């Protein structure tokens, strides 16, 4: 038994991270087969920042520009191309420590784990989520540009985020690994506007089973309740509204402990209009939304990876 | 900036990670250089562990009874020991992934990842803290014994945990790699007393620090006190006495921040008389305790590993 905010095993990934110079700037790179990724502001000094012109800066670098070392290993960069926001460094030996791997575009309320580096050696490693509003709540210090977050799905490594940036509200935006930003972001020092963050309601579902499988039962309640009348109250607390989607996603979940989707849905909205009272759920005096109806199965379960 | 429950990476424990059957027993095993280590408990069936005489029982079983498997390779056993409430089964490969390790007795309040494994395989990882009473608030299923607990320093890896058992209480009990006890407890299925709980106060400190540090300064009071007084508060609600080492071991946080140690025990004091009526810090309703001043230091300025 017990609940965590788990992530994944990170020895796979830890094999990829390179570090990546330009000038002056430093930041970590992804090293898959013969290729080094990484964000394209590399080739920014600290004043090119504030409104940089990707392209002419890009023209004004050669392949020797570029050192991308690995541990004590040195690349040799033999070419250089810009893919939307990341740079693709094709080197000439391809990282023999290459996993399985997979690039994917993840949605927001999906989660992944996020491999903290700092001049291409791990820092740490932590389980987090892709907010409604496109940023993530993380830990990054300058230097961590380039940390990436993934998912492993058995003997294959999902990479769906590439840290770029620290918005002035100290939340993170970045890109998948095509280099599209997650979120209306730019790679730019420039004040951008994050929209309203949601909470993830599914999860927060997905959630309250465990507290059930834990043995945390006092928040189930008589009632019950309807979709409709469920989202208008979800909606007063900035709840995402549930869709029948959830409903099946978390069908799982609701077979294991005997409690429909619909009552969970009614023991969640008396928590919101009557909050909890000092009292705690798997150890939170807050509804946590980080854990989706997947990381709950795998956990009670105990799957593993290759 | 931001602040996460970061574990370590885990790639250089992974590859020590072993699967070891005996009988219609399994579970994970510890595999160092060319010995194997695991819970002696793998060598009882569900009724032995009732009342169990390890002795009697290891004499019943011959090098030949375990199958000590590593993915698809196959370990020959060449020698078994019992250490403590640990086995010791020296077998004929050495790991070439061995690391550069080293074995140690951590104290109450100390703070380790955890690799929790089913069949010798990763499942996840988490950071977590050896509670003042011996145990830990884990998450572990049947078939995670044998799971280790770790610290990376640069280059070693320091193992610290073993899992032996879950408690009726749904709590945690193992013993160091030298198989003695952590706590009271006994490898044994029997109701067993882990002692009262306490908040890790020095702990709690550094957290406060590191909400400093990343902008929440609300809880920031004019008042002040004395060890004595702060002392004689902190026993009413079960928190750990601090000595003059705690206030020695945060003098860099206290440096870095301009917020004197007794100073920010006033800001405590405060809140445990009173709570933190609706408020949060670093995105918590509670006094977090599983971060240590030096977990604070790291997670703040950005230390790696190799």
């Amino acid at each position: 038994s017990g609940f965590r905010k788990m992530a994944f095993p990170s020895g796979k990934v830890e094999g990829c991270m390179v570090q990546v110079t330009c000038g002056t700037t430093t930041l970590n790179g992804l090293w898959l087969d013969d290729v080094v990724y990484c964000p394209r502001h590399v080739i920014c000094t600290s004043e090119d920042m504030l409104n940089p012109n990707y392209e002419d800066l890009l023209i004004r670098k050669s392949n020797h520009n570029f050192l991308v070392q690995a541990g004590n290993v040195q690349l040799r960069v033999i070419g250089h191309s810009m893919q939307n926001c990341v740079l693709k460094l094709k080197v000439d030996t391809a990282n023999p420590k290459t996993p399985k791997y997979k690039f994917v575009r993840i949605q927001p309320g999906q989660t992944f784990s996020v491999l903290a580096c700092y001049n291409g050696s791990p820092s740490g490693v932590y389980q987090c989520a892709m907010r409604p509003n496109f940023t993530i709540k993380g830990s990054f210090l300058n230097g961590s540009c380039g940390s990436v977050g993934f998912n492993i799905d058995y003997d294959c490594v999902s990479f769906c985020y590439m840290h770029h940036m620290e918005l002035p509200t100290g939340v993170h935006a970045g890109t998948d690994l095509e280099g599209n930003f997650y979120g209306p972001f730019v790679d730019r020092q420039t004040a951008q506007a994050a929209g309203t963050d949601t909470t993830i309601t599914v999860n927060v579902l997905a959630w309250l089973y465990a507290a059930v499988i834990n043995g945390d039962r006092w928040f189930l309640n008589r009632f019950t309740t309807t979709l409709n009348d469920f989202n208008l109250v979800a909606m007063k607390y900035n709840y995402e509204p549930l869709t029948q989607d959830h409903v099946d996603i978390l069908g799982p979940l609701s077979a294991q402990t005997g409690i429909a989707v619909l009552d969970m849905c009614a023991s969640l909205k008396e928590l919101l209009q009557n909050g909890m009272n000092g009292r705690t759920i798997l150890g939170s005096a807050l509804l946590e939304d980080e854990f989706t109806p997947f990381d709950v199965v795998r956990q009670c379960s105990g799957v593993t990876f290759q």
